[PDB]
C-alpha cells in the first residue's frame, strides 16, 4: 500500500465519512508526505456512537473544509505511543496540544477511548477512537 492514512480516500469503506478526507482535505502531503504520523481515525461504528448530530456534521461537506484548518490537532507527529514507551503520558498534536494517553485501566485519550487499540500504520500510526477529540470539530 502507498499513502497509508491518506490513501483511504481511494477506498474508504470504514473511514468513508472521515479518513477519505485525509487525502481529499489536502492532508495527503502532510500525513504521507513525510513519514511517521499518528491520527485518531474513528471507525464507522464510532460515528454511530455519537449519531445525534455529530455524524451529520461530519457527513456534511462543510467539515472536511474545516478539517483542512483543524488537521493539526487531529494529526500527531511521528512519535511512538505508550505501546512502545509506557502507558500514562501526554502526546502532543502538531497544532501544539498535549493530550492524555493512558492504556492501563482502559486505553483512553483526553477522555475518549481507543476501543480498538491499533497502532501500526504503513507510514505512521493508527488508532481507532469511538468518539471525537478536537478543538470544536
Amino acid at each position: 500500500e502507498t499513502g497509508d492514512i491518506v490513501e483511504t480516500a481511494t477506498g474508504a469503506g470504514s473511514f468513508t465519512t472521515l479518513l477519505t478526507a485525509a487525502e481529499a482535505a489536502g492532508l495527503v502531503d502532510t500525513l504521507k508526505g513525510d513519514g511517521p504520523f499518528t491520527v485518531f481515525a474513528p471507525t464507522d461504528a464510532a460515528f454511530a456512537a455519537l449519531p445525534e448530530g455529530t455524524v451529520e456534521d461530519l457527513l456534511k461537506p462543510e467539515n472536511k473544509e474545516k478539517l483542512t484548518e483543524i488537521l493539526t490537532y487531529h494529526v500527531v507527529p511521528g512519535e511512538v505511543m505508550s505501546s512502545d514507551l509506557t502507558e500514562g503520558m501526554t502526546a502532543e498534536t502538531v497544532e501544539g496540544g498535549a493530550l492524555t494517553v493512558t492504556l492501563e485501566g482502559g486505553p483512553k485519550v483526553n477522555g475518549v477511548s481507543i476501543s480498538q487499540p491499533d497502532v501500526d500504520a504503513s507510514n505512521g500510526v493508527i488508532h481507532v477512537i469511538d468518539g471525537v477529540l478536537m478543538p470544536g470539530a
